[PDB]
């Protein structure tokens, strides 16, 4: 069935799917959640939109599929490891009326010697602010 | 892994350790706009070998959350093409460990200002 198919493999259809239910996946802290077809980007991380507290990344297909998206590894290659997240980013702490927040900012350079560089630019352009085009 | 092997990973995928420390993997800490500012001398020297690394890493985002929560941009400059990101991760102020989490994060934020 649909829940047996992951990005790199399909399970035995007689087995239980190893995808987490939305009920279980939602018990993780927001930053540790993993979106899949069973627990989509909106469920895990909220709507895409223009406000500073909303994410802006992902077209309709990526939003619905999360890490099941056909090109997920080509996006995830730019996400930082935990060591790199705290190593590369400017980290701050803000206390606001909405709570206490760990802020992060940074920039990650694409490798222009990577043979896929041009396709990486096209793929990122397809998802950055993609919600502006949604019907 | 040796520094020579660990350094072959893309910067965003590197894992700092005692053999390939935070400065080697991610550059010197400092105040500039895209320069990292996090880590005291102990964390800089030890990276993920730092004994309290799990209490820091609990706040690092999965790849899915990084792209789900953050505001992402792309800039083309004379140095290359850069994926920019900003965001914020909410601490659970109801967690009984909240006060200690704040202490641990503050101990590393801008710690470099106190040492060469």
């Amino acid at each position: 069935g649909s829940s047996h198919h992951h990005h790199h493999h399909s399970q035995d259809p007689n087995s239980s799917s190893t995808k987490k239910s939305a009920a279980e996946a939602s018990k993780k802290p927001r930053q540790k959640r993993t979106a899949t077809k069973a627990y989509n980007v909106t469920q895990a991380f909220g709507r895409r939109g223009p406000e500073q507290t909303q994410g802006n990344f992902g077209d309709q297909e990526l939003i619905r599929q999360g890490t099941d998206y056909k090109h997920w590894p080509q996006i995830a290659q730019f996400a930082p490891s935990a060591s790199a997240f705290f190593g590369m980013s400017r980290i701050g702490m803000e206390v606001t009326p909405s709570g206490t927040w760990l802020t992060y900012t940074g920039a990650i350079k694409l490798d222009d010697k990577d043979p896929n560089f041009k396709d990486q630019v096209i793929l990122l352009n397809k998802h950055i602010d993609a919600y502006k085009t949604f019907p």
